[PDB]
């Protein structure tokens, strides 16, 4: 008599933990899928003498920030319009880094490769030119 | 005495239950063998003045149909030949779109790249030569 | 018992998609070759 | 008791279906790597009056047909020695189309792109040398 | 009073076949991890005239052996140190083929994939180079 | 109560059957083993005792002797049929 | 009584056999980061007269061994400084190749290109200049 109630209440349990599970697996789905998507729609362009980064950038998912920049010697942080919202839209970031600073002056007209942190985890290849 | 009565009951559902579990596996394995796998196998012909796809399709599956085509700006209907049966063979499908229609006039000796819908959920690309 | 339908279903699935790809690079080849 | 025989019973059938799919998935392997590979190992000579292609072809895989070819302006049949063996072996194909013919009489002495449309679903690019 | 003498034979009947199943498991782990993982670390050289394969082959598992070869056109037996010891060794492998024969002279020079069949069910993908 | 505690060794070219095997209670026999194709006898080592320890039994049938050969370097699964009316599931790698 | 018992005595191995599993995929992938890349740095050098190679090898992993190379027509032994160690070191290597000798003393100041067959299974493709 007892070993049919076992096996009812197993029965229900199991079936309550594999919704759970399937539940879980779904929203893991929904949750990847527009987690955001970063991305380069045009050339950018890395002043010199301000050292600021005008770049078009492309969210085609959720809305991320802009942790940090990393240029050729040094990584620096950013002090602008740092939250990059759904679509394309013009960015204007600038880099502070104490090192890298009047190193771009020699370079001028020349092509240039950035890389950006986000808070998603994804890291985006920039290329730009550098300007004064 | 109830005890093993129920032990045995519950043994022989259980075998039943995982045989029929077991059995729509391989069910399961079977159909999704011999789905349908279609591919291209040589270069398509894409008329501009009467707008006929010309197409080499190889099926090594089950026969599928073709729900429809994706050209360059719409997607339309497709009125030829839209059964795909097993091996290769070349199937002569008429396309009918409003606004692709005189489109491909300039664009005679260039390539093309088309979608191909089908009724088993796969879509084929499909490399062709545009001609007159 | 679930992981092998899986593995099963995704690899004739990757087995589709592959010849697809590689029918249509076979195709562009044709259609380049032949451009005039 | 009966949760013990279903476990052993889901066991024994994964394994199983774990053995065949890893059996399928070499024998994927096996059949995908000696499929037919069939390249050009020398200039080919194309007869401008009996329109024959001599081609030598090499085939390091399994034998293969020519299910047609692809010159300038249409696609035509092959009537002659269809069947590539493995090796390296000259072949004198015979196309028949009925428009290209006589258009390569301006030709001569002049280079000339083909397309060979295999039964395995590879095309193969030819360069000939347009002779009388 | 029958009642809990069948629950006492149940539980004990139950833990029994519970250890049972464990140990079958745990048995297959131990199985799977060390059949034999056969891969090339080098490569191979076949020879023409003699249709000998030395190939070096890496045996990370079992000792397993060499059932066949599948070359370009047809699949023959192999005739030589066919066991694979465990650990990193040159075989000598004689293939023999009615067919394949003498068609590797016109391939000197060129590179050749093969697979060989191995006696654990794996099939081993190998690229030499043609020698005479 | 008779469970395996480790992968098991079946030879083919001699049909020997190397299987750590435990006890957990009274010392029992094996009648008798099932093999892929037929079910045969047991020729050594039959008395299973209390513990854990390693047997070597060799297995004795007409049909399936030679069939292994082809096997070498594969997975296996056997039956071991005992005195106290248990059958013990072997997994086991098919040796030379 | 005995189908909860099953239930939990099951539970726990299925919790044990998973935390193995895991445990063991995540020493796999630390394994194979780590197994040892080996790359050229910079142009070798060939010698005809005496045989010996000098090249600049960088591991970035685990260190191997250099079990034999591959020259232009037959592969033979190395015997000198065969250990790679990590990072980036200049290896002064002997090469003993009976039919090859006295070869290269006609490619005095030509490039040529050479394979390191390794012990972890990986061959290098080295570029050096042939000097006397």
């Amino acid at each position: 008599l007892s070993g049919a109630v076992t096996a009812l209440i197993l029965v229900i349990a199991s079936v309550i933990i594999a919704l759970v599970v399937v539940g879980f697996a779904f929203g893991l789905f929904g949750a990847f899928t527009g987690q955001g998507t970063v991305a380069q729609v045009g050339t950018a362009t890395l002043s010199a003498s301000t050292l600021t980064l005008t770049v078009t950038l492309k969210n085609t998912g959720a809305s991320t920030q802009v942790t940090g920049v990393l240029i050729n010697g040094n990584s620096g942080s950013v002090s602008g319009m740092t939250t990059i919202s759904a679509g394309v839209n013009t960015y204007t970031i600038t880099i502070s880094i104490g090192s890298i600073s009047t190193t771009l002056r020699g370079l001028v007209g020349s092509t240039i490769s950035l890389t950006l942190i986000l808070s998603n985890g994804e890291t985006v290849t920039v290329s730009a030119i550098v300007t004064s």
